[PDB]
């Protein structure tokens, strides 16, 4: 379990109580939503898991299209969200950005650029025996250029994990390559730019973007808005800003969510689904140091109902 997630395993957890009083909620007239969203919402994933199982094996029907029947609207995107395991969530998502003609790039680069080795291996595996083809086909399939191979790069998932060691030599040698493939000269060695942010650990690259300020004049974040354009800059910007502080860059995400008139549910349901039992603490933390008010405030200001009630118990609380 991760220390820093909102959501919790419960304690006195009964799948058969949670399964029965499910069913009782989902046949009441007009359904009961508030004992849906209390139970799911307070167990962990796992739990979930073996409250589906549970209600399955007693009413012969599955919970997940149970809800799909007796749900609609976002509370409805929610609740299956929390029904699915990480990998199969993150898997789903992944194969929903990349259908139809377009692609929807933002969520393919936030969730491509945020997942660990230890994910992706699983959300590769997953996404396999999903919808049967490989991970990678489809990210080809759906991109070119540069942008295809970074996001090929990056979602294989091979990053070294040079566990502890620090390799101050290498911290500086990545560093004047970084600077000599793009602001030092005429145009940008984009390769080299591709290999270093996706074959470095991510402790070692926080350290390389560091060294990196001694020879550039601007950090990487501004190196690459001006050697690089288009969805691109998107992916080296999302990627750059997930290495050096991945816990501010959901804290963005969801301001950004919810700043203006409504809100884009899309991103805000993914990040609060999938980061609930991974870093939502840290998240909350971070977007409370910067904003000011709480995740939770601004949650409870944007949306409304019940989905706002699931949205606020997957935040967890303030502090």
């Amino acid at each position: 379990p991760s220390a820093y997630g909102s959501v919790k395993a419960y304690t006195n957890f009964d799948a058969e109580r949670d399964a029965l009083n499910i069913e009782t909620a989902i046949k009441t007239k007009g359904v009961d939503e508030v004992t849906i969203v209390n139970i799911l919402t307070n167990r962990s994933n796992e739990q979930r898991q073996d409250i589906a199982f549970a209600y399955q094996r007693r009413t012969k029907k599955e919970l997940a299209s149970a809800l799909k029947s007796a749900l609609s609207g976002h509370l409805e995107t929610v609740i299956l969200g929390l029904l699915k395991t990480p990998a199969q969530y993150d898997a789903s998502e992944l194969k929903a950005s990349m259908k139809g003609l377009g692609t929807d790039e933002d969520s393919l680069i936030e969730i491509i650029c945020s997942r660990t080795n230890q994910e992706l291996q699983e959300i590769n595996r997953v996404y396999k025996e999903m919808y049967k083809t490989d991970l990678e086909k489809d990210i080809i399939s759906d991109t070119s250029g540069d942008f295809r191979k970074l996001m090929v790069a990056l979602a294989k998932g091979r990053r070294a994990e040079d566990g502890s060691v620090i390799d101050y030599e290498l911290i500086d040698q990545d560093a004047r390559d970084l600077y000599d493939a793009g602001v030092k000269r005429k145009g940008t060695d984009v390769p080299k730019w591709i290999s270093i942010m996706t074959e470095r650990s991510v402790p070692h690259l926080q350290k390389v973007f560091d060294r990196y300020k001694s020879y550039s004049p601007y950090d990487m974040l501004e190196s690459i808005r001006k050697e690089v354009k288009g969805d691109l800059e998107n992916a080296f910007l999302n990627l750059v800003q997930c290495i050096q502080n991945k816990p501010l860059y959901f804290a963005d995400r969801l301001y950004d969510s919810m700043k203006g008139k409504g809100t884009r549910d899309k991103v805000l349901i993914r990040i609060m689904v999938s980061r609930s039992e991974v870093d939502m603490l840290k998240i909350r933390s971070e977007f409370k140091r910067k904003y000011g008010k709480s995740l939770y405030y601004y949650i409870q200001q944007d949306t409304k109902g019940d989905y706002q009630k699931a949205l606020l118990y997957l935040c967890g609380g303030d502090d």
